[PDB]
C-alpha cells in the first residue's frame, strides 16, 4: 500500500466543490468556468475551517470533443492549483483536486474525456502531489462496452499512487450490479479485491423519475460495510425537479422534462440538507451537488443555499463525526444480499420507509437504511468483521423480501419503533434527527420522540429538519427550514399547460437570474411556525446561545404551564437556527 494522499473517513469527510469548464471560452482562448468562480478566487473563499475537508472537482463540461482539450484545460488549472501562494502567509499551498476523468460513458460525441489517457493520469499523480484522486459520473445511462475495465484502470492507477478513484451512479439499468460483474464484466471486482482501499463510491440522484434513490443508497451503504469501498457518499442533484416535472412550488400538475434551467433552481434549499442526512446518518462521508452555481454560487460567492444550508450542515457533520463503520455495523440488524434489480428497483422500499416511488426522502428512520449488495458479490469480509457477528445476512429472494407487507412485518421483529407519529425520525446516541418527508405538498407533519422519560413533540412543515440534543443541562436545537420564494420563476403561467409553455430560461439565463435576483434582491420565503413540545420539565425553561440566518426569525416564545410540567416553544423562522434550552427533569 502506497500512502493515502489524504483521508476520507467520518473525522476526515469530503465536501466535493465542483467547477465546470466553460468549453465556449476556450474556444476564445480562455480558462474559465460556467458562473464565473475562479480555481483561486474560489479556493480563498473557502472557510479556513472548511480547507482541510473540501477538494476542487474540475469537470470538462463542455470543452471541444477532440484530443488535447481536457489535458490542455486540466494541465493549465493543475498548474495555478500547484502555484498557489496563499496571501495571508506567502507560503506556497497547493490546492487540492480531483479530476473528472470519466462521463457519460467517455463516449466521444458526449464528453471531452473521452481523450484522457490513464498514462497522462499516471503522468499528472507523478506530478502533481495536489491531486487527490480521480472521478468518475453519471453513465448509467450510457453504459459503455469497456466501462468496467475502464473502472478497473482508474483505481489500480489511483492506488498506484495512493490517490482515490471516485465513482458516482444511480442503479439505472442495474448500473451498480454490472459495476461488480452482474452481467460477466469482472474486471472492476477483481480490482476492488485489491485496491478497495483506494475506492469511493457515491450515489448519484439526478435520474429520479426512475426512483432508484432507496436502493443505490442502500447498496452504498452495505458495499461500505461490507469491505468493497473505502466510504461512501452522494450527489444530491436540484436537477430532480426537472425529471421529475415538477414546476412551481406545491402547484399542480406535471410539466415533464420542458422547463430545465428553471427547474433545477426550484428544489427548497433546506431539502438538500434533508437529502444528505441520509448520508451522514448511515456512516456516509462524501458530498457533492449539482446545480452548481445553485448549491455552490457563483463568482466567487456562495450561494444562500451553500451558506445557510450545505455549509452549516458539513460543519455539522466534521464537528459530529458520522457513525463509524465499526458502529453501524453494530447497530445493524438486516443486510441485505442480492438484486434490487429482479424486486422491483426503488418500489422495493416504497411504504416501507419511503412514501413514494420518486423522492430523495425517508418517511421513517425506524431501520435507518437497510444495507444491501448485489447478487455478484460475495459477503466473506462483511462476515470476518468482529462487529458483525448479530446480524441477519439475507438472500433478497427470501419470502421475508416478497412484498411489501413481508418486508415490514420481518423488519419490524428486529427493529422495534421508536418514536410516534406520521414523520420522519431517526435515533443517534443522545440525538434526535427529524424531517417533515412531504417533497411537494404543503402538509404539516408531528411526531413524538423520548428521551428517556423527557417527551418532545415536534410539529414541522414541508422542507424542514432538525436535530435535537439532550446534553447535560438542557437540550440543544438545531433547525433548518431555509426556503426562499422560486414563484417569480414562474410568473406568468397559471397551470402546468402554460407553465410547460413559458420561454426557455437558458443555461446562461439561469446563470443570470442566480446574479441578479438570487446572490442579490433575494425573494426570501416566509417566516413559518415550527413548534416544540417538552413534557416532564421542573421549571420555565431558559434559551441560550441563540442564532441563526440574519434576519429570519422571530425571538422563540415560551409558554410554561407549571400544572402539567411543559413548555410549548413556538419559532417563527426561515433560515438555520441554533439555540439551547436550559432545564432539570421533573421527577
Ligand atoms: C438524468 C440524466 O441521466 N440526464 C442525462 C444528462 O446528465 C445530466 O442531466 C441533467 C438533466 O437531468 C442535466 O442536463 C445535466 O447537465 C446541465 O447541468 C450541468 C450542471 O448541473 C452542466 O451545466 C451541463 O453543461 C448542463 N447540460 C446542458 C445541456 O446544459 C447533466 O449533467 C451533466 O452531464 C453528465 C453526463 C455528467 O457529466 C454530469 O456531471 C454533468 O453535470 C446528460 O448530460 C444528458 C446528455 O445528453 O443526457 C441525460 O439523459
Amino acid at each position: 500500500e502506497v500512502d493515502k494522499r489524504r483521508e476520507i473517513n467520518n473525522e476526515h469527510p469530503l465536501l466535493m466543490m465542483p467547477l465546470y469548464a466553460n468549453g465556449e471560452e476556450f474556444n476564445q482562448g480562455k480558462y474559465t468556468f460556467w458562473g464565473g468562480d475562479t480555481l483561486t478566487g474560489k479556493w480563498e473563499n473557502i472557510p479556513d475551517d472548511l480547507k482541510p475537508y473540501t477538494v476542487i472537482q474540475l469537470h470538462p463540461d463542455d470543452l471541444p470533443k477532440r484530443d488535447g482539450a481536457a489535458r490542455d484545460f486540466y494541465e493549465h488549472m493543475l498548474e495555478e492549483a500547484a502555484k498557489y501562494v496563499n496571501p495571508k502567509t506567502g507560503k506556497n499551498e497547493p490546492i487540492p483536486v480531483i479530476l473528472t476523468v470519466y462521463t457519460a460513458g467517455n463516449m466521444p460525441y458526449h464528453t471531452s474525456a473521452h481523450w484522457l489517457s490513464t498514462s497522462w493520469i499516471d503522468k499528472m499523480y507523478q506530478k502533481y502531489p495536489n491531486l487527490h484522486g480521480i472521478f468518475s459520473t453519471a453513465s448509467y445511462w450510457i453504459w459503455a462496452n469497456d466501462i468496467e475495465n475502464k473502472a478497473a484502470d482508474y483505481l489500480k492507477v489511483s492506488a498506484k499512487n495512493g490517490g482515490y478513484f471516485i465513482w458516482a451512479e444511480q442503479n439505472s439499468g442495474s448500473a451498480i450490479e454490472k459495476a461488480f460483474g452482474k452481467n460477466g464484466k469482472i474486471a472492476f471486482q477483481k480490482s476492488v479485491d485489491k485496491y478497495w482501499k483506494n475506492l469511493i463510491f457515491m450515489f448519484k440522484n439526478t435520474p429520479a423519475a426512475e426512483g432508484n434513490d432507496s436502493t443505490t443508497e442502500s447498496y452504498m451503504k452495505g458495499l461500505w460495510l461490507s469491505n468493497h469501498t473505502y466510504q461512501w457518499g452522494g450527489l444530491m442533484d436540484t436537477w430532480k425537479w426537472y425529471e421529475t416535472g415538477k414546476w412551481k412550488l406545491f402547484a399542480s400538475g406535471n410539466i415533464g422534462k420542458s422547463q430545465g434551467d428553471r427547474q433545477w433552481l426550484t428544489e427548497p434549499e433546506s431539502m438538500l440538507g434533508e437529502e444528505a442526512l441520509g448520508v451522514y446518518l448511515n456512516g456516509g462521508v462524501v458530498y457533492n451537488f449539482e446545480h452548481p452555481a445553485y448549491t455552490y454560487g457563483v463568482n466567487n460567492k456562495e450561494s444562500l443555499l451553500f451558506s445557510e444550508v450545505i455549509k452549516e450542515f458539513f460543519r455539522y457533520v466534521i464537528a459530529h463525526p458520522a457513525p463509524s463503520k465499526e458502529k453501524v455495523l453494530e447497530d445493524t440488524k438486516v443486510f441485505i444480499h442480492g438484486d434490487y434489480s429482479n424486486k422491483g428497483n426503488g418500489k422495493f422500499f416504497v411504504n416501507v420507509n419511503t412514501d413514494r416511488e420518486q423522492t430523495p426522502l425517508y418517511m421513517t428512520g425506524r431501520y435507518n437504511v437497510i444495507p444491501a449488495i448485489p447478487g455478484v458479490l460475495k459477503t466473506d469480509k462483511l462476515k470476518e468483521s468482529v462487529s458483525s457477528s448479530r446480524i441477519q445476512i439475507k438472500e433478497i429472494t427470501s419470502p421475508e423480501f416478497s412484498s411489501t407487507q413481508a418486508r415490514k412485518e420481518y423488519l419490524n421483529k428486529l427493529y422495534p419503533m421508536n418514536y410516534e407519529g406520521d414523520i420522519f425520525a431517526q435515533k443517534l446516541d443522545n440525538r434526535w434527527f427529524v424531517y417533515n418527508y412531504k417533497v411537494n405538498e404543503n402538509v404539516k407533519q408531528t411526531g413524538k420522540l423520548k428521551f428517556n422519560s423527557l417527551e418532545m413533540n415536534v410539529e414541522f412543515e414541508p422542507h424542514t429538519y432538525g436535530i435535537f440534543e439532550r446534553i447535560s443541562n438542557g437540550l440543544k436545537v438545531n433547525l433548518n427550514n431555509f426556503r426562499t420564494n422560486k414563484d417569480s420563476l414562474w410568473s406568468n403561467a397559471q397551470d402546468a399547460n402554460q407553465a410547460k409553455k413559458l420561454p426557455q430560461l437558458t443555461k446562461k439565463g439561469a446563470i443570470k437570474w442566480i446574479e441578479e435576483h438570487y446572490i442579490k434582491d433575494t425573494q426570501f420565503g416566509e417566516k413559518r411556525v415550527t413548534k416544540i413540545v417538552l413534557r416532564g420539565i421542573d421549571k420555565l425553561p431558559t434559551i441560550h446561545s441563540l442564532s441563526g440566518t440574519n434576519n429570519s426569525y422571530d425571538q422563540p416564545s415560551l409558554n410554561f404551564d407549571q400544572k402539567n410540567h411543559m413548555v410549548t416553544i413556538t419559532i417563527n423562522s426561515n433560515g438555520n437556527l441554533e439555540f439551547e434550552l436550559h432545564f432539570l427533569e421533573h421527577t
